[PDB]
């Protein structure tokens, strides 16, 4: 009737009655909402509505707010589809010194319209169709139809007219500097280069005037690199085969670690004889990366700078990228010259802490908060503590995951629901506009995987499917579904193309969809990786290591930059807190400090954590950045956070602010996160600085052939560590050529007590 049920736990099909718990602050009541009841989707969209994309405000609003289909940005208005690009003149960097803000941005201009003949009064923009990277956006009123193809990583526009034929509208007079008829290249007054193209024989006409118009019912447009008519010639070679498959398909060679991505357009000929095919544009993590099979396709010269720095053209139906995946493990293992008996103190002080609040996230970083200290238990031979912390991870899930009360009848709070309009699971209580805007479900949901992780790792029976474990498995099918999915749209969370998650589902912003925390997102993948592995889920283990692989790989570009290839020199700090479509912050989306501004790319700590550390020279960098900035080590907030970071290079350095300060204030205290951020702890802290003083140097040179693992090196030499889930022993082979035999349900080394 009311919920379905699924293993021991359910879900609810009706929206709850919320219980409010007497709380009256209107954010709060607003949060224990449902996402917006009008989808703008056409007849031809149905199942489960795709969100948290780069194109979602198409699907939330009337028409479009701003969107950024690198190279472009677009937006549809009632008059058309008005089209830009950031030049260098279109770019500024901002700081706000009192904030200890900086912003990276463009402009929201409009280098031309593009319009249909018969009406500058469309009545609504619908989503029409779209792909793994691509959307159709369909202008309506009545006949009159324009429906207009476009997507990330294209340097084309497709344009489809029912009941009329093209116009392209000018503020000032473009310079037609090329007229092939049916094709032009045109400059606008501040010379952005572009071109139209028209099938054979409908010419262009208005050259000179501030319209061009052209009675075809089909047209493109092109972004060209450069005033160039042998790049004119190239992209008409193309501009006639419409995108309408696009897939990134994805295999995980478990053997090497190598995660190969082949994206892959199916076009429509418009046309006789157009090949099929497209010039793709190649963002930074993807070019840095491509499969020499590729290399051939590349169109050497043709660059677009963006807000993520170079994209360089490609041709063809497809390339490939090619990945490592590192390994992750379920903890740091017991390898550090900690003083025991202090660890197990910070161990049983824990014990006084408490969430914050009773939404997902604050409840989310409390299980977190205990699942990291169990392991920690286990491995100082605190064994009856470690199981009170999971046994408390169990009635905190078995709770959430049960949508009825003893009566049979829905709860108020903590469960969940699924809302069939855009087909999402959400949970009650919500925060950070979970609900309404279907926001951060990997940020969320990755840390009850994360308690569920640890659970299994210690009992497998709960785990399994006719358990709890079908509740786990369906949120995280809400938030990474594969394809198929009856409930849910493929990978929610992640654009393959960008190579990243976006964490607003609905993207109603000009300056497109944004991730502010890409270690939430990196703790889901790694918490997915260790539940599917726990549970002997081969196909769910893979499709997370695909996401943590690639998410990495976005990463290092567009948060940290370590290449030192994409921020503009005159940007002063060492990372970008906030990736959006069109734009970079050095920013929170709460008012913050200087250290957040950093550490919210960090947090939380685990066992996944370890990406962090492959570019040393960058942990230095930014390090040094935040030191110089805050004018000492005494951190504004987040002390703890700073030097679990500092010890990616500096254990030394690390261990001495540890020693200055971790005890400078007593048991848990929700008011004061100077020294220990809320979903940390000393225990946690102390164990990871005296682990990564002891171990070196995350090695990042080094694959196994089994996935829950990590070497390390110290001055040259190595250390293997491994984590065995299975009920049999395993044998591990690494690239080095050493060999490890690890026993079932256990670490090779620094098991502990
Ligand atoms: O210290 C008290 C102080 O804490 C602030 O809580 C912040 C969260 O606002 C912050 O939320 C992040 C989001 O902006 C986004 O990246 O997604 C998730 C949440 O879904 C979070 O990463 O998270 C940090 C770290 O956990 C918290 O410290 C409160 O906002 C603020 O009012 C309060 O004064
Ligand atoms: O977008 C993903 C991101 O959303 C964050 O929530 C933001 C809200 O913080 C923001 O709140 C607005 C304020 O910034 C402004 O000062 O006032 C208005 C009017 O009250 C507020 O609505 O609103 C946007 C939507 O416009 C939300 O997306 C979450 O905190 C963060 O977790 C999430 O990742
Ligand atoms: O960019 C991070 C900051 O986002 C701010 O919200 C902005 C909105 O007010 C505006 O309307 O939209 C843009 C994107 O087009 C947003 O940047 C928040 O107010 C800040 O707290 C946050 O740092």
């Amino acid at each position: 009737m009311h919920a379905v049920s699924v293993g021991k736990g359910s879900y609810a099909t009706e929206f709850p009655e919320i219980d409010f718990g007497g709380i009256n602050d209107p954010g709060f009541r607003d949060q224990q909402g449902e996402p917006p009841a009008t989808i703008y989707r056409s007849d031809r969209v149905t199942g489960p509505m795709q969100t948290n994309s780069w194109w979602g405000s198409l699907a939330v609003d009337r028409f479009s707010m701003n969107q950024y289909p690198h190279p472009f940005s677009v937006r549809h208005r009632a008059e058309g589809l008005h089209v830009f690009y950031d030049a260098p003149h279109n770019m500024v960097v901002h700081e706000n010194r009192e904030a200890g803000t900086w912003h990276i941005h463009g402009a929201i201009g409009t280098d031309f319209t593009i319009k249909h003949s018969g009406t500058a009064n469309f009545e609504q923009a619908v989503v029409d169709d779209y792909n793994d990277w691509y959307v159709r956006g369909l202008l309506e009123n009545g006949a009159h139809q324009m429906a207009i193809t476009y997507g990330v990583g294209s340097p084309y526009i497709f344009v489809e007219y029912e009941d009329g034929s093209a116009v392209l509208d000018f503020d000032i007079a473009p310079d037609v500097w090329e007229m092939n008829g049916h094709v032009i290249g045109f400059s606008t007054h501040d010379h952005k280069h572009y071109a139209a193209f028209a099938p054979p024989g409908q010419n262009w006409s208005g050259i000179g005037s501030k319209t061009l118009t052209n009675n075809a019912d089909y047209i493109a447009i092109a972004k060209l690199p450069e005033k160039d008519g042998n790049m004119l010639a190239k992209f008409e070679q193309y501009a006639y085969s419409v995108v309408r498959d696009a897939v990134a398909d994805w295999t995980y060679d478990e053997a090497t670690g190598t995660v190969t991505t082949t994206f892959e357009v199916t076009t429509e000929a418009k046309v006789q004889g157009a090949p099929d095919g497209t010039i793709f544009a190649l963002y930074p993590h993807q070019y840095r990366h491509l499969a020499s099979s590729s290399e051939n396709q590349l169109l050497q010269n043709y660059q677009y700078e963006i807000i993520r720095g170079t994209m360089i053209g490609l041709e063809g139906k497809r390339f490939t990228t090619e990945l490592t995946y590192p390994g992750v493990l379920p903890s740091l293992p017991d390898l550090g010259d900690y003083d025991r008996e202090r660890l197990i103190g910070y161990l049983h002080d824990a014990t006084s802490d408490y969430p914050t609040g009773s939404d997902t996230y604050e409840l989310g970083k409390y299980i977190g908060k205990l699942a990291t200290l169990a392991p920690i238990a286990d491995q100082m031979g605190e064994y009856e503590l470690a199981e009170q912390f999971r046994g408390e991870l169990k009635d905190i899930l078995e709770d959430w995951l049960q949508a009825t009360n003893a009566s049979g009848q829905l709860k108020g709070k903590n469960l969940f629901y699924y809302n069939e309009n855009w087909g999402t699971i959400l949970g009650y209580h919500a925060a950070h506009s979970s609900a309404t805007r279907i926001n951060d479900h990997h940020f969320h949901y990755g840390y009850f995987v994360k308690a569920a992780a640890e659970i299994a790792r210690a009992d497998q029976e709960w785990a399994k499917s006719e358990n709890w474990g079908g509740m786990i498995d369906l949120l995280i099918r809400d938030f990474m579904a594969d394809r198929d999915d009856d409930l849910f749209p493929y990978l929610r969370m992640f654009d393959p193309y960008s190579g990243n998650s976006w964490a607003d589902g609905l993207a109603t912003f000009d300056a497109g969809n944004n991730q502010q925390s890409s270690s939430e997102a990196m703790h889901a993948w790694t918490n997915v990786i260790l539940w599917a592995e726990a549970t002997g889920n081969k196909a769910l283990r893979d499709r997370a290591i695909y996401l943590y692989t690639t998410e990495m790989s976005a990463i290092n570009e567009y948060f940290f930059d370590v290449h030192q290839e994409i921020f503009p020199e005159e940007y002063g700090p060492e990372i970008v807190t906030i990736n959006w479509g069109g734009k970079m912050d050095h920013a929170t989306w709460w008012n913050s400090g200087k250290v957040e501004k950093y550490a919210i790319n960090w947090l939380p700590f685990h066992g996944g954590s370890l990406y962090l550390g492959h570019h040393p020279d960058y942990v230095d960098r930014a390090y040094e950045e935040l030191r110089r900035d805050i004018g000492s080590t005494d951190w504004n907030l987040w002390s703890n956070l700073v030097w679990m970071y500092r010890a990616f290079t500096n254990p030394d350095d690390a261990l001495q602010q540890m020693e200055a300060s971790i005890d400078d204030y007593g048991l848990f205290d929700p008011g004061n996160e100077k020294i220990i951020e809320r979903g940390s702890t000393k225990a946690q802290t102390y164990h990871w600085i005296h682990n990564l003083a002891e171990l070196g140097r995350v090695d990042p040179t080094v694959t196994a052939n089994h996935p829950i693992y990590a070497v390390f090196n110290k001055n040259g030499n190595r250390t293997y560590i491994v984590y065995n889930f299975s009920d049999s022993p395993i044998t591990v082979q690494f690239s080095d050529g050493h060999s490890i035999q690890v026993e079932p349900h256990s670490f090779n080394i620094g098991n502990g007590d």
